[PDB]
């Protein structure tokens, strides 16, 4: 019950059984995997107040309230170890990611309320930020699961002022609610001020009957005493936290609904949720649902983590994509690059992904010249602009996976127009207007990786995830200190000493913990973990978009297979 | 030859002649004035190469490409001292502002070539975003002197990666292009890599005939000299700089002009702004332009640095805009804000403004009050709305004048919709769509900074200018202090010497130039040179605008007069 | 000093000399030119009130305010012709088209004070909504020279009410102006009521010294009695100068006289934003290398015979030159760039005469030019999609008997292929030209970049050799009587009817297409409308971002 079933059914298949395990390889990879998850545990659990502290006051920690909501087994967090300031506790006060709530996906931001009641803390905008782009880019529902206290005082210089600071999500609540993108509040236990406009911004407003929403929160020896009086008084006084149910229930009827306790907020939430609108992904198929045909764990060999080593990019392709299928535009032009058509959960979706290894004869420009997988040449170049710009008229959403050493340079490659071309994808990109996917199996590098996808637009891509054997520098750190002090060796041993450490620091500044600490990579994911993400993404992108192509409209399937046939 | 004097002409005048001058004022004021034009020469002269060095060897400096460029007595810097991460020459490496060409405004980037060759530093990614933001929110026209070196290789993971990183601009250059903004560059001396990005993302090249483009630039002890027998073989080779005239003039056509020296290279881009689409602001002008009334010089009396005293906003307003002359929207309502029309250059501008003092019996849901200028209440925040939404409907700009403490707080505040009012303020700005300025006066504080048209909406504030008044913080550190350590004193001396310490940072981490550094406000401008921002700002926002009102269709002239006399 | 001569310069020429001329069929092309230039004539001249009389009451014509308006010789007159309820005066009222101001593109609409002192007339809110959807799509000034007394009494039905009538252009420019389209108004005369809206509507007014502007104007025997009192009593029309200038100060400006009027206008044009076209350029404009005068002999009034498609292209485009997007694929269709005054611009045409061994999903077949087949549809999506891309916008040539029919046409995804051209169009978002070299007929004549696309095609021109049918009249008396004595007579009457309302004249009276055009005037004709496409577009792609080219050259070389 789908269109064209022999253009998008019965597409050829890829990849080969897995004949050779590499258990080092595996163990390196999870080494990696291990550190990360410990890591994600041990920021969790981090904070003043512990979560059995939290229950025993009769509240739930942000995941217990995330877990509460979502549909078992969807949770796709992003920017868990996202610390760019390095706060103590490792997090920014704010678990995110994307849930799936009765079948449909949303944007999920929950306050961490074991930490200084889930106050703003140093790189929490910016964190923050990234969620709303994501819903603004996918039309996709914003949800707070809401637990702030506002500024952190000793640091408030970093977190109250500036374009990108604690104010700005309040304006881009308004702008996703101008767009008719809905944000959906569950409001628990005390918000002032900053955390006054957290509540107030969303589109709906749920509140824990003992929640608050305020402007304002409650109300030399000599003078430090006079303070305790005036406290006591107040104590003993017994005037109600400002903006309670009785206010903002009762009189302004800001709160819509109340409810007794963590998990009546949370139905509440999911109720709202059920209303909001969804196709019925069926409507957007072009087959069934299928899984890949070969395990995904395979990948724990063929990625290797010996950054020296090539590797099939076919083999990866066919372990995240329905049916191990795959339909390849202008295969055998560009032979750096794959591009063509896959399915997720039966959506249609373009990849673009480097290629490894030696490439006989190539690039055309050069006069007897061996190619190197994961650089770009001029037909590389040109295939993925055009690919770009025929999957952007059919609305089909692009996944880009980079492995990439960047663009072929010197003056042969300069003739061949290269930078003119790297900066026409860049062009092309920006032209697509529709939401894309960026995931790192290895190299991130040189500007490849901003061309590539990359998530250098703002307007497109809606984040990016990496692997454990990926890695982002400028170039490799050999290099590096080779450009930057070659020179300075005509001149003239605190030369060579000083080159050592820039190699040491670029391997030390390029491991995948600290690129997602520092956001260069929004999540570090498992191998068996990739085509969830995909699978969240593609479904998200799908669910509410904002233009439509039908498919017997599509041009890229036309265009693909006249280049086979003509 | 005017529409409509009985409306746009001979409004009401405000202001006084001054009668009592204050030396110790002006003279504090002046010294902080002093300060910042003294730490931005500091600035621009510092760097490896002097202006000296560089004009020896047949190059110009940044203010002397810029200076070439503008009409004299046109140049609006911003961001001047910019330096989030501190580096230690005090800039982020680019010179940024606004300057007019034969007539025609335009935002202007130039590269500091006195400094590792104009090398992207930590902090200017996030700079040169404020630049391209502004071109596109004012549809004015980006001008980039560019000199590049790319990625400073000490501090890459600083500069290279990320979603607001050396790569964004790129993309940000092409949206321009995409909304039909022209981008002009300039490109001098070497540009490889990320500075040949720069190069070629522009909509129009001209180059120096010296000048290069390209994807990449040239080409223990045993390993140390081998490097150095490389060099100089490849010295004595006397391969040229990939991307020079010879290959993107002569081959690749993507340089469109060629001049001998730095003054030609600046004709070339004067020629092309001159091909550039811009009003005769005639058009837009509802008077003929004319001086304020009353000097500005008076200013130094008139806003007190001491931030206890009360002034009266009026004569700032007299100062600032054509004529002296006023025409209030909803007078004797909202009293904590002053509304309404302004010319600048015959242009008609919305003017928002704190008003300061005493506020006799009121707020209206106070049983007996005295109201506090600077903050804000429900008349006042309900007065902006209807005003946002009026000159949004008219196509009128919004400046913004802020000296502000906070909305008002307390349950009685609650129930009269005070955090649902300002977020409602937040949601009318976002739904205004037009370019806006913010002037920070004095105070930058509480919600009311975000609220107020602050730069916390990145789709409407093109940026934000402050006076050597003016002091940002959540709210003052002595209120800071007693609600961060008021409980724990509830508990509880070691408690009493960190709140002097909060006292002290707040002192500190508030003052103007701290407050540029970290971009809180992007420039700290002299009293005398406010309208000249506010001309600058208004004619460009005319000189392209995407959207017009006739004035014999515009709203908010008519609702302003029926309510002066219904 | 334009980038990437590579590319844009020295293109492949096309074209030949032309060996023999046709005296013949230049006469039969002249003739329908002839005819055509003659109606608009005595339309121009017809109505109540000659020219010489208004110019002796102190009043200028509409043609005689245009011409004072525009630089000498750039008038592109479009709905010259345009009368769909058939008025007797032969017009609806309006006089609009293209007009170039001291360098600078406008539309220009001018109200026909001879007739009616400019009423609203059957027929003329739509050819007002062509003038206003034009400038929309060009992002181009909309200039009224108005001198309208509003609704027509006896035909107030067919003017004033309805989504598209009398009340829609004033909703229309607040559009422009909302959209950042500038209107302005030179007000002449009376204009009341409707003509009131029509004054007050745009951006810029600009008033004659005894003209108004209103909301409203100013048994048998009682009726006289009251009028000549009202006469005597000397009550001024409402608002006249001293209303609106003096007390609302609606009138920005007030002249002695209609030269004086134009001169205001042509002020407030200079301030009006524009490119200097050179930004856009890519090489110096130049002369198509081959006279346009031989297009009286290349295309054939002899709706039978073929002609290459070259010789046309190559007396319209600049120097001659063209640079083919895939040549070889798609046999049935030429799609390429072209230069317009410097200007690139994607040509996409009708390839005539027979294609041998074509189309490839066919056995042993030969291919009928003006046909639409798989290969062409498919080439046209890719370039329409390259071109938008690039921002280039699209002159389209038709002529056309339409999309290949039968199962193995349907098999090979015609009716999908045609739709997908559709959608392309749509999805291209730039304005677009479209120009009927002979043929518009079937469902090609719609994806052809066909005036049915309201958000792209600006307006369409035709030749005196154009002709418009769903299907020859031969072949629909067949599908329509096949199944079916007094039958072969309404057989012959349809064939008759088939021709008679396929005239160039007959189609333009309706507005099937605009305007017929001289064949001489084509290229002036696409050169007002690249020159008004590239004057203040709202969207750049840099020479060097552009992938048409490359595309192009790829396809070439690999
Ligand atoms: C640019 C020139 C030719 C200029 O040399 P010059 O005429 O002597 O000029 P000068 O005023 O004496 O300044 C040179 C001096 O300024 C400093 N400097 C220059 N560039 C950098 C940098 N990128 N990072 C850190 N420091 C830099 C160095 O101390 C230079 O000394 P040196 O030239 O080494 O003797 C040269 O210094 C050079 O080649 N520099 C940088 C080497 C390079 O190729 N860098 C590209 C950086 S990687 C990148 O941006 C990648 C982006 C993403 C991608 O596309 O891959
Ligand atoms: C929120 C509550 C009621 C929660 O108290 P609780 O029930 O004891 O909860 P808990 O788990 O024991 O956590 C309290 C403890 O967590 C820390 N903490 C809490 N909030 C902050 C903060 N904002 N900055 C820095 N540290 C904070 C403190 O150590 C708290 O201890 P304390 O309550 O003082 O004994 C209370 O701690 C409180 O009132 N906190 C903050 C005071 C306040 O009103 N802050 C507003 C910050 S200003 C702002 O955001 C302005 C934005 C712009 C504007 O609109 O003006
Ligand atoms: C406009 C002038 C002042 C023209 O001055 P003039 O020197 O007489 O000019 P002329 O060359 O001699 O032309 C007059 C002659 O042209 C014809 N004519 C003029 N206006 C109309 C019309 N509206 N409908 C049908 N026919 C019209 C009539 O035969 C006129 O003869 P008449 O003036 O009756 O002796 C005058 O004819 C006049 O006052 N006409 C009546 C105009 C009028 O009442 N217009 C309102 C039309 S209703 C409407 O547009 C409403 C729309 C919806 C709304 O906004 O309410």
């Amino acid at each position: 019950m789908y269109s064209m079933p022999g253009y998008f059914q019965n597409m050829p298949t890829i990849g080969k059984e897995l004949v050779n395990p590499n258990p080092e390889n595996e163990q390196e990879i999870k080494a990696v995997e291990s550190d990360i998850h410990e890591s994600i545990k041990k920021a969790l659990d981090a904070g003043i107040t512990s979560e059995e502290k939290l229950n025993e006051r009769g509240q739930l920690s942000a995941m217990q309230r995330i877990n509460a909501l979502i549909d078992p087994g969807t949770w796709c967090p992003l920017n868990s170890l996202f610390n760019p300031e390095n706060n103590k506790f490792g997090t920014t006060n704010i678990v995110n990611g994307l849930g799936r709530v009765d079948g449909k996906w949303v944007y999920i931001v929950a306050s961490d309320n074991k930490k200084m009641a889930g106050a703003w803390v140093p790189g929490q905008a910016e964190n923050l930020i990234r969620c709303s782009d994501a819903a603004k880019m996918m039309h996709l529902p914003l949800i707070y699961l809401l637990n702030c206290s506002g500024v952190e005082f000793p640091n408030q210089d970093k977190v109250y002022p500036n374009r990108r600071g604690g104010g700005t999500p309040f304006f881009r609540n308004s702008e996703l609610n101008q767009l008719g993108i809905p944000v959906i509040v569950g409001i628990y236990g005390t918000n002032p001020a900053g955390g006054g406009y957290h509540s107030i911004s969303p589109t709906i407003l749920i509140a824990h009957q003992d929640a608050n929403m305020a402007v304002g929160g409650a109300g030399d020896d000599e003078a430090a005493e006079q303070i305790i009086a005036a406290q006591i008084e107040n104590s003993k006084l017994k005037v109600p936290a400002p903006g309670s149910v009785p206010i903002h229930y009762d009189e302004t009827g800001f709160f819509r609904e109340v409810y007794q306790n963590d998990l009546g907020v949370i139905d509440g939430i999911k109720k709202y949720i059920s209303y909001l609108p969804a196709y019925n992904l069926e409507f957007f198929r072009v087959d069934t649902p299928k899984a890949p045909q070969l395990p995904a764990e395979d990948l724990y060999s063929i990625i290797p983590m010996n950054q020296k080593r090539p590797y099939d990019i076919y083999e990866v392709i066919a372990r995240l994509f329905d049916n191990s299928e795959f339909s390849e535009y202008k295969k055998g032009y560009g032979p750096e690059m794959v591009t063509g058509l896959a399915k997720v959960n039966g959506l249609l979706v373009g990849v673009i992904a480097n290629v490894q290894g030696l490439l006989m004869n190539y690039p055309e420009y050069k006069q007897n010249s061996v190619g190197i997988g994961g650089k770009l040449y001029r037909q590389g170049l040109i295939k993925m602009n055009e690919f770009v710009t025929l999957c952007a008229r059919d609305r089909i959403p692009l996944i880009w996976l980079q492995d990439t050493t960047g663009i072929d340079v010197g003056d042969e490659a300069e003739k061949a127009e290269l930078l003119g071309l790297g900066q026409s994808l860049i062009y092309s990109i920006e032209n697509s207007k529709l939401p894309s996917l960026e995931i790192t199996i290895r190299k991130a590098s040189a500007a490849a990786h901003y061309v590539l996808g990359g998530p250098q637009g703002n307007n497109t891509n809606v984040f990016s995830i990496g692997t454990g054997a990926c890695e982002y520098y400028v170039m490799p750190g050999e290099t590096a200190a080779n450009a930057m002090y070659s020179r300075k060796l005509v001149k003239a041993q605190p030369i060579i000493g000083k080159m050592n450490d820039m190699i040491q620091m670029y391997t030390d500044k390029s491991r995948p913990k600290y690129c997602t600490e520092k956001g260069m990579v929004d999540e570090i994911v498992d191998m068996t973990e990739v085509r969830p993400y995909i699978q969240a993404f593609t479904e998200a992108a799908y669910q509410n978009p904002q233009s439509i192509c039908p498919m017997h409209q599509m041009l890229t399937p036309r265009s693909t297979r006249e280049f086979e046939t003509f």
